[PDB]
């Protein structure tokens, strides 16, 4: 027909504090739809209260699917080129709400010791940063050959989405905004955001190929770029637009307020 449709499962929950718990079922779900042999299953976490959430309830509900059943191998689909101890640190809230208690071969952070090693983090540095982690995703996951560059193929990206329509550290004048080769690029955040910080994040190539995204969204505030996602035909898009390419199984976990204009 006329346009290209774009049908992820669409979750609306009626308190937006109903959302870590029904994204903890999805991530469970996922686990047990799988083979034992194909685990751990690889998993790209994202930061942000909402996640520090799940991931809470995923250490007080799952812990012996995770730590003894060795369920979920952690990766990160962002990080804030900060000590791995600082406030915003994606590694330090994941670590304090969950993976202290994770085997450390299952626990894969983005190693950010150029900070402190230089006085001012630059580009170069979050690039050498970017490479180390692809290097490292390569080496735990594989890669393979996609649309006709080898991109490692995650089971599970989780995302949140901002008010200015990013998501991981995706931003609009990134090296990441568009890149379709590299695994893991880098990103500055754009004016309105915060912190002020280089990041490396993963590319939407990557997102693209994951077996499964979990897009985690909430605010009337995020109405307008949650909807030039999901409408076909917006003269205007944010830069997660991308995700109408993804190829793989699309959940959209959403509060009343943010799906006020979706048929749901």
């Amino acid at each position: 027909h006329h346009h290209m449709s774009f049908k992820p499962k669409i979750i609306v929950c009626g308190s937006p504090a109903e959302l870590s718990g029904v994204a903890c079922k999805k991530i469970v779900e996922i686990i047990h739809a799988s083979e034992r042999t194909n685990w751990p299953l690889s998993i790209a976490l994202s930061g942000g209260s909402t996640p520090k959430m799940l991931y809470s309830l995923l250490h007080e509900e799952h812990l012996h699917l995770l730590k003894e059943e060795r369920a979920l191998r952690f990766f990160f689909g962002d990080e804030r080129l900060v000590p791995a101890d600082a406030a915003e640190s994606n590694y330090n809230m994941a670590r304090q709400a969950l993976l202290r208690d994770i085997p450390e071969d299952l626990v894969v952070p983005v190693d950010v010791g150029c900070v402190g090693k230089v006085s001012k983090v630059a580009c170069n540095d979050a690039v050498k940063s970017a490479d180390a982690y692809e290097k490292k995703i390569a080496l735990l996951l594989g890669t393979q050959k996609v649309e006709g560059a080898e991109i490692p193929v995650f089971d599970i990206v989780l995302l949140g989405l901002g008010s200015d329509g990013h998501t991981a550290s995706i931003f609009h004048g990134s090296q990441a905004e568009s890149e379709m080769h590299r695994a893991v690029s880098v990103g500055f955040p754009s004016p309105t955001m915060s912190p002020k910080v280089w990041r490396v994040t993963l590319t939407p190539i990557t997102i693209i190929h994951a077996r499964h995204v979990i897009l985690l969204a909430t605010g009337k505030e995020k109405k307008c770029v949650l909807n030039g996602i999901i409408a076909d035909t917006p003269t205007e898009v944010p830069v997660s637009r991308f995700l109408r390419n993804c190829k793989g199984d699309v959940t959209f976990i959403l509060d009343k307020e943010i799906a006020e204009n979706l048929t749901c």
